[PDB]
């Protein structure tokens, strides 16, 4: 029943933690089975392969993003918070783009991923257009704002994996909120 | 004199040619003999300038750092602190292929035992450039332009924006018509981020 959920989200949450601690190529399905305490027979009733776990973790990420779009300033801020919390996951997903998404594996899930990604792209573009029409954002093509936000998030994720960040940068949580302020205010009219 | 001027002219032609060949065919493919042949000299002559490809690598990086240092000697009759801040983003964001090349060379030659005198040189100029850029930040904070947060906040934000812009230009994303207007939009954003 609802108990199917406990397992599912337990394989999901275990797999991801495993993937980020030890690299995803090293993590096999038996390992996620032992870590949660079950056999790979029971793994298969939930996820027929690790690629289904890969895709489900990405589909769940896009679904949480979509939930966010359901105060435009507070929304723009909560979008940068969501994109920039957890840089490790963002990098895992960037890698899975070439390892799983751009292949013939789990094609029904990959097809749904494209659909929710195109839909999320449209929603954030609409937020940009409304902030433009509200006079907050500069009246340039919306992909100016879209690609600027893409660059800022991408470079912030890269920054979090750097020796400067983990050894010289002091107040990491204060900097995090500074990054998000910078995100809300960029391109402002 | 003449002999040194033609020496330095050929050195520069070697560096211009090596860099072009590196970006066109991937640096790992390009031998010194490929470079010498491209400039029309032999191996014996190119050896008189750079004893190995690794020395060409390091010299290209040093040249970059000396270019950045000279940016910080812009006179104020021509560059105020806001104009200098714009010129830094301009210098940083033009040439994404070279930025991406220099990232790879960091692993290949800088963090290794090849050409240790040039590498020691590189870290010294880098430290001076870090101090120069931090100074510009602190002067813009004191002028009321930048938000009064630790200066490394602005430095890391500037790093993140340049890094992401370079990755944007390496993406398959026809998405960016009017790449010149967006380039000047990105520079305004650079100048304006973290403003009070």
């Amino acid at each position: 029943v609802r108990e199917f959920r406990r397992r599912e989200q337990e394989i999901l949450d275990t797999a991801l933690k495993l993937f980020l601690e030890q690299g995803e190529d090293s993590v096999t399905v038996e390992m996620i089975a032992d870590a949660v305490g079950i056999g790979k027979g029971t793994i298969y009733k939930h996820f027929k392969s690790k690629a289904e776990i890969y895709l489900r973790l990405m589909l769940d990420y896009e679904r949480d993003l979509a939930a966010l779009f359901h105060d435009k300033e507070a929304l723009s801020r909560a979008y940068f918070e969501f994109r920039m919390r957890d840089p490790q996951r963002y990098r895992l997903f960037d890698r899975l783009e070439e390892k799983v998404v751009k292949t013939s594996q789990v094609p029904e899930m990959v097809e749904e991923l494209h659909k929710i990604r195109a839909s999320n792209f449209e929603r954030l573009t609409q937020l940009i257009k409304e902030r433009i029409a509200d006079g907050k954002l500069e009246n340039v093509p919306p992909y100016f704002h879209y690609c600027a936000a893409w660059a800022l998030v991408h470079g912030a994720v890269a920054l979090y994996h750097s020796p400067f960040w983990r050894e010289v940068l002091e107040d990491q949580e204060g900097f995090f909120h500074f990054l998000m302020d910078i995100g809300v205010r960029m391109g402002n009219k």
